[PDB]
């Protein structure tokens, strides 16, 4: 049935006929809301209906559904799938399926931007050398001397289960972490694992503080093997504050690519296990989260005492007043150097916008509220007053286990 | 169903097990295909056999509370509501019930952060009241109470529960104490936008509107089904904070007050199946609640771009976040002007430490703590206060503070 959303502050409401055509649990029931729970919880059998669906959508989206060449893709699918247990995608149907989990991707505020992507066919590479070649590129080109471009690399899909791609990085670009002696914790404290493998591996670390980790990269189920990302390749921004003149002494920085590489993108039943995308910043990601979150960088203390507030009281408001001004700093200093990113005013203006494109042309747009409204001055973003609908749509990009926890090694 | 969920908080790691959904009643509004969790609300009167096994779950759990389940009193109690029912096709609360019964509708309530206090609650039972000046005399009394010169007391109190759908007790007002907001033949709104259609309402009925910024609006009170009457506030009875800024002097300049009791007054509590449609309830407030939504939601005073302008802010790019700055220091301001007249409030960093205080003791104590992360997380300055990192459930137990029709909607003027 039809299901209404409403903007309590536009008094917009909007009607939603898309997620009708949703399949896969979103974790919920009639009884219980696990709305925000981060993570909830094939064969020739499984595969040809969900290949059957998405050739279906797909020649649907270029207007020729049922088709000549629609009624041959599916014989061809249906034949491939009967002898290999699997089949392969063709270039067009690669793209489209690309840009759609993208688009289907309810937790992303950039999602404005969904049909400019740029798809980087990766599904001839056989060896970790080969992967590091293709992410290079795919940094070269998305990174376009700050002027970033949105870009996914996408790697052999997977098979048997036992020959797998993957990044084992979480993101292409993180500083690493170190467990120090007296207890605390040197870099990104989130990454300290991930550093200590890189370690065991054979990662000689130049204990900093923003020390790029390696890539950590492994092809068709192989041993992963570390690589140097060529430093040229590494755009980053030295954060600085447009008034506070002691801002630059903290000594903070950050990357200017952000780039997720542990993500399953799901098309039409195929599972690509290995998919990098990257886009560009939105200013909190950095300036909230990374710097501000107890469990990472935890600077809001330091930063309060060189604004020199009262810290004795929660109620004197020093930690959002802090906040601010180190979230000021950090859309400056990507400003200054012309390194593309995006304020969360402007991103979730933005994403209004799209979701009314989106109920116009589509019938609506999957959204979850727990992630799309930022995580600082929320109710003073338009996003925060509008009701979404969250469901599953496919394309998709999926969670999947940490490669360290699924991986025999040699 | 599973018969244990677990929730995680992503900053702490710290996991726990929740048992306590499988008591949970009604809809949630989302399905396994779709999440309505950010959806605000997503005559008929139960019959005796809608009635019966609604009363005995109440019952049951009421004596499982007082560890007498199975009791003499307990096999008493039910066969004399079961009677009860069958001859009258309703029954009466005990006192003690109807104390207990409010108490964990407010334990229940998803959406609080303040349910740490649940268990302090003062109830105050006005099931006797028959007319609308009755009415009126229960809540000054309630507000009086509740307000104790500034060191505020939680309290509750119970008009009489529907009979027929016909003779409904409401609090015309959606909360107590409110401001009202004028309509200009301009567009422009004069007082609290929120509230222009509620004193246009009054004004029909035939309030005198002072026409200010800040006009406390007058009870609208509907007994036993009858027109609802009008009531001024006492003046005296409702406390009010001037802000000001601790270090900005022309912050007072901007005129800004607001009220220290927050009182919701149109919501329907559910005991045993027994529906109580006038149920005034009041705490004290969250910073938040004022600083952030009041006072800076652009539908309401909005008051960020006159703050800003004398906070000599750059205001033509929105990246210099001159929004968010503004917005910090007009909750320093609230917090720091309540605390100064030593009126009760609490921010929000204190307040979310509290709640996850209380939602761990549930977990290991109740079996869980029902939470609706939407409305628990504050609306500015999110991810610094430990809900954000946690991960919530959220179901429906009962008994429970329900919405429901705005009487406007539904009365027939007699
Ligand atoms: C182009 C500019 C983009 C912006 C400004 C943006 C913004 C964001 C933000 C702020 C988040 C929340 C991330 C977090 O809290 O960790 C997010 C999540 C996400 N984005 Fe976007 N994004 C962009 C591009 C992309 C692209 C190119 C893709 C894929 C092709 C994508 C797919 C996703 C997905 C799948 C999530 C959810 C990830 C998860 O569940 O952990 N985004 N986005
Ligand atoms: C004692 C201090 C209390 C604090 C600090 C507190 C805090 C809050 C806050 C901040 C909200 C969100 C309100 C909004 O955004 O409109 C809320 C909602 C709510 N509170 Fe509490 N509260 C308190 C007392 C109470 C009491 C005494 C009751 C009932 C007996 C109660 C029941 C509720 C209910 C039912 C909601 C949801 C309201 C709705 O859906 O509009 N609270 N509370
Ligand atoms: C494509 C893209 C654009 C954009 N602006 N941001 C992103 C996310 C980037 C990112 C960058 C990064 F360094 C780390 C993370 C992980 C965040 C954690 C892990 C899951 C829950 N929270 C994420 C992707
Ligand atoms: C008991 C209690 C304590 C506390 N701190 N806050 C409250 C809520 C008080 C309140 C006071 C108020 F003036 C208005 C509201 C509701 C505002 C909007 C209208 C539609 C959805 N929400 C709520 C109650
Ligand atoms: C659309 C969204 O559900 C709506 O704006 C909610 C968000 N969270 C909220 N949270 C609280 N505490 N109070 C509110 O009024 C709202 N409004
Ligand atoms: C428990 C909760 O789901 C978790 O902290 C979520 C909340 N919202 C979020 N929103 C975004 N954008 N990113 C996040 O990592 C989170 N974390
Ligand atoms: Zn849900």
């Amino acid at each position: 049935r039809f299901l209404k959303v409403k903007n309590w502050e536009t008094e917009v409401v909007l009607t939603d006929t898309l997620h009708l055509k949703s399949t896969l649990e979103t974790g919920c029931t009639e009884y219980i809301c696990m709305g925000s729970i981060m993570h909830p919880s094939a064969t020739k059998d499984q595969l040809f209906p969900l290949a059957k669906e998405f050739i279906d959508q797909y020649y649907s989206s270029i207007k020729r559904f049922g088709s000549k060449a629609h009624m041959e893709r599916l014989e061809e699918v249906n034949k491939e799938i009967d002898t290999t247990s699997t089949y392969q995608l063709k270039d067009t149907e690669l793209i489209y399926g690309a840009k759609h989990a993208w688009r289907n991707a309810s937790r992303c505020v950039g999602r404005i931007q969904w049909s400019k992507l740029q798809v980087f066919d990766a599904r001839d590479c056989t060896t970790a050398h080969g992967m590091f070649n293709y992410i290079c590129n795919h940094v070269k080109y998305a990174t376009n001397k700050g002027n970033l471009r949105s870009a996914i690399t996408i790697f052999p899909q997977r098979t048997d289960g036992k020959h797998d791609f993957r990044v084992w990085n979480s993101q292409l670009i993180r500083y690493a972490g170190y467990k120090q002696p007296d207890g605390s914790t040197l870099g990104d404290p989130a990454n300290v694992q991930f550093t200590e493998i890189c370690i065991q591996q054979g990662w000689k670390p130049p204990r900093g503080r923003f020390d790029v980790l390696p890539l950590l990269l492994q092809a068709n189920g192989n041993d992963p093997e570390l690589f140097q990302i060529p430093p040229e390749l590494v755009l980053e921004v030295p954060i600085r504050h447009p008034k506070f003149e002691w801002f630059k002494d903290l000594g903070l920085k950050w990357y200017g690519l952000p780039a997720v590489s542990n993500m399953l993108l799901e098309i039409g039943g195929l599972e690509f296990s290995a998919c990098p995308f990257s886009g560009w910043y939105m200013g909190t990601e950095i300036g909230v989260r990374d710097y501000c979150d107890n469990s990472r960088y935890n600077i809001l203390e330091e930063v309060a005492k060189k604004m020199n507030l009262d810290m004795r009281k929660t109620s004197s408001l020093w930690k959002d007043q802090a906040l601010v001004e180190i979230n000021i700093a950090v859309l400056y200093s990507f400003q200054s150097d012309k390194v593309t990113i995006v304020d969360h005013h402007s991103a979730t203006e933005s994403f209004i916008k799209h979701m009314e494109n989106e109920y116009r042309c589509r019938g609506g747009c999957p959204a979850d509220w727990v992630w799309i409204v930022p995580p600082m001055s929320g109710s003073i973003t338009p996003v925060f007053h509008q009701e979404m609908l969250n469901y599953r749509l496919t394309p998709s990009f999926e969670y999947q286990p940490d490669p360290w926890n699924t991986h025999v090694w040699k």
